[PDB]
RNA sequence: GGUAGUCUACC
RNA sequence: GGUAGCGCUACC
RNA sequence: GGUAGCGCUACC
């Protein structure tokens, strides 16, 4: 039964045409029930006409998956069947949307089911291609996220194949997109002409022209989801007595760190003047967040040059890491205060004392008391953020209360603090902290219904209570020191269905918050552009339509182009373990699968150390993987990858973070990120055949 | 960082 | 293990 | 616009 709304119903009028286009309303305003009644459209009159159906609807979160097919599902009649696909299931994609009508997906694995065509260990393990068109209507929840190079975008890539290549089986037509969203953003351009652009460019690229918008049940859309007050609270910063004398002194530990570095160069008769190149002079200011490009890029430096000296490696990576640690313990003395700083900062310095050098240990204990700095007061967010909760406890004691913060350990601390607070103690408050789930989700789901129970009454959270997940409305949304983009600020707020605050001791933060506000009604003017001059609009469409085609192409001669260069170039590479640098193998054998690099050298096996995973362990996991690797040198041990089941055989992929380059007949020492830089500068790996698993499944 | 445009000072 | 996006920042 | 670093989240 479906009870649908006005302004619903004006919402299905372009889908129900047949065409395609975005639907753009506020999050909670009900699109999976205009998505499922497009879809009972859809599915009756073709049904009835005789004409081919089958639908797919696609989400980037996967824990909202059950949710929204259960609610689409329950709209429709019993005779259509509904079937969930994502990284969890077991069985192959092809064969369980055989005979389905209604597919729930994300997009990843449509991405895979397209692309599983292009490759195969040989002839006869080759597989039918699977057209996209096989579905006659696509929905793309949250379609913002149709951007460069993400999964949406790769499905969109194949549709403009179809659309192009003429290559459509029988019978077969380019499906029907519909487009969901709250807000399509603004590509971070600055008037409604560019904003304007930008959409056409979104449409384009979903082969859209026909935006779905409110535009007669307006007042009826303002009762069901409301418009929230976003209040920005600018606090004091402290940097009087204790705080900025901790701070200073900190600062003064830092230099003569690097000073040991300076004394180690100078051995070395190196000369020090982008710091991911040269040996650059530090910045004056340590808690500026160009200091952290200085250590950081600098570290990869240390492992990607080869020095003359004994220890000046070690020294250096030494002072480094103790540098990072400083840095990070003048972060946390912005948000909280000294102790909590000096607290994290002595953990860290006392676990390394062990390893230590003597210059090292030397340095620590003439800080160690110097830094204590007796005792500071508390940070006024805190108290800031402390008066907020008692002024809703007094008038309801049905308080809900989840705090944004920005990073993991933060939410630790934040949780810590609010815990041991003697006024929230004897008031009753106890609080919980969340963070995302990608490296128990039972130990989590716990936490929300503690949360909606009662138990605990704060929750202190990163970013990952901003989508997806069903945590229960919330009395107060506390933003601590914390802000991102306008597509976030528009559903960071939504959550509220309630005050949201912006608790800040930062003025680029306030910047940065209103800003996002000014995005937020640039989007406006624009949609009253698009609406008041369609004509305009189409033909802005119609520009960025003509582009993708010869785009998509340059793009993959750019590809092939670079392949025939480095095979050109015809340059080898030692591939050596980063820890001891025992040559592990070269490129040439290096065999390419599902985006995984893996060692096709036989004597490889005789290298590593497998480490299997339990059937347990593997059902848990969302991806290949049967086990891990690590290198056989004495004393060395460093997991150099894992395991990947290729056609029953364990196979050894290889980490970009556990290997280093070396050319060929040079000491030339070149470091790696991620595999995509390898094929993107250096060699690009063919693809795995069937004579690889074999050779490297009897070497084993 | 590159380009286009404008301004200001100077031969 | 691989990949995608977002924020901030560094250098050109 | 390009080249990098950190943090966050997600996906296979
Ligand atoms: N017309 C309606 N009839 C019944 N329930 C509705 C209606 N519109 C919205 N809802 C309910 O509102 C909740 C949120 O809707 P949802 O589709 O998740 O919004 P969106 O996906 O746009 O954020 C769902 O539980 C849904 O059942
Ligand atoms: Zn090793």
């Amino acid at each position: 039964g479906l009870c649908l709304r006005n302004y619903q119903e004006e919402l299905c009028q372009v889908a129900l045409q047949g065409k395609n286009t975005i639907v753009t309303a506020p999050t909670g305003s009900g699109k999976t029930v205009i998505a499922a009644n497009i879809i009972k459209e859809h599915f009756e009159s073709r049904s009835s006409e005789g004409k081919r159906f089958k639908a797919l609807f696609m989400t980037p979160n996967s824990m909202i998956l059950n949710q929204q097919a259960a609610s689409i599902s329950s709209y429709l009649d019993h005779v259509y069947h509904t079937q969930i696909i994502q990284g969890s299931d077991n069985v192959p994609t092809r064969n369980v949307i055989q005979s389905k009508d209604l597919i729930v997906a994300t997009p990843q694995m449509i991405v895979n089911l397209c692309n599983e065509h292009r490759n195969s260990l040989d002839d006869e393990s080759r597989l039918d291609q699977f057209f996209l068109s096989t579905f006659t209507i696509i929905f793309f929840d949250q379609c913002h996220n149709t951007v460069k190079n993400s999964p949406y975008s790769n499905i969109m890539r194949e549709y403009h194949y179809l659309k192009n290549m003429g290559n459509m089986p029988e019978g077969h037509s380019l499906p029907q997109i519909i487009g969901l969203t709250a807000s399509l953003g603004t590509g971070d351009k600055n008037d409604c002409l560019q904003v304007r652009n930008y959409i056409a460019g979104l449409c384009a690229s979903m082969d859209v022209k026909d935006l779905s918008i409110v535009k007669d049940n307006l007042e009826e859309l303002r009762g069901y989801s409301p418009i929230v007050p976003d209040k920005v609270l600018l606090c004091e910063r402290s940097t009087d007595g204790p705080i900025g004398m901790f701070t200073n002194r900190l600062t003064l530990m830092m230099q003569e760190v690097e000073g040991l570095i300076r004394t180690a160069l100078r051995n070395e008769h190196i000369g020090i003047e982008r710091p991911d190149s040269s040996f650059l002079d530090p910045p004056a200011d340590k808690e500026h967040a160009g200091y952290q490009n200085w250590v950081c890029n600098q570290m990869n430096l240390v492992s990607g040059t080869s020095f003359r000296e004994t220890g000046t490696r070690t020294i250096i990576n030494e002072a480094l890491d103790v540098l990072k640690e400083c840095f990070c313990t003048l972060s946390y003395n912005i948000n909280f205060h000294p102790e909590v700083a000096l607290n994290y900062l002595k953990d860290e310095m006392e676990y390394r004392t062990p390893n230590f050098t003597v210059n090292m240990i030397r340095i620590w204990e003439r800080y160690h008391n110097q830094l204590v700095g007796t005792g500071s007061a508390e940070n006024p967010m805190i108290s800031k953020t402390v008066q907020y909760i008692v002024e809703q406890n007094l008038q309801r004691a049905d308080s809900r209360t989840i705090i944004f913060v920005r990073t993991r350990y933060e939410a630790t601390i934040l949780n810590k603090v609010l815990n041991s607070n003697e006024e929230l103690l004897m008031l009753g408050i106890k609080s919980e902290w969340m963070s995302g789930l990608n490296k128990s989700k039972q130990k989590q789901m716990e936490k929300l219904k503690m949360f909606a129970d009662g138990e605990i009454r704060i929750l202190v959270s990163t970013s990952v209570a901003e989508e997806g997940l069903d945590v229960p409305e919330c009395s107060l949304v506390i933003k601590y020191n914390y802000a991102t983009n306008e597509i976030a600020h528009v559903q960071r707020r939504g959550r509220g269905r309630s005050e949201c605050v912006l608790i800040t001791n930062s003025i680029a933060l306030r910047d940065q918050e209103s800003n996002n506000r000014d995005k937020e009604s640039l989007m406006s003017e624009t949609i009253s552009l698009i609406q008041n001059s369609p004509a305009e609009f189409r033909k802005c469409v119609d520009e960025e339509s003509n582009k993708i085609w010869p785009r998509i192409l340059r793009e993959d001669t750019d590809k092939a182009q670079k392949i025939e260069e480095q095979i050109n170039r015809n340059i080898v590479y030692k591939i050596i373990c980063k820890k001891c640098e025992a040559i592990l193998c070269t490129s040439k054998d290096i065999r390419s699968r599902n985006t995984q690099y893996l060692v096709c050298d036989p004597g490889f096996w005789s290298l590593v150390r497998k480490t299997r995973l339990t059937d347990e362990q593997q059902a848990l996991i969302k991806y290949n993987a049967t086990g891990s690797i690590n290198c056989r040198r004495e004393n060395c041990g460093l997991k150099l990858g894992q395991l990947i089941e290729v056609n029953t055989v364990d196979l050894p992929c290889l980490s970009a973070l556990s290997i280093v380059l070396l050319v060929e007949g040079t000491d030339k020492r070149i470091i790696v990120k991620k595999w995509k830089n390898i094929l993107d500068k250096y060699f690009t790996p063919t693809e795995i055949r069937q004579l690889d698993v074999q050779t490297m499944r009897d070497a084993d």
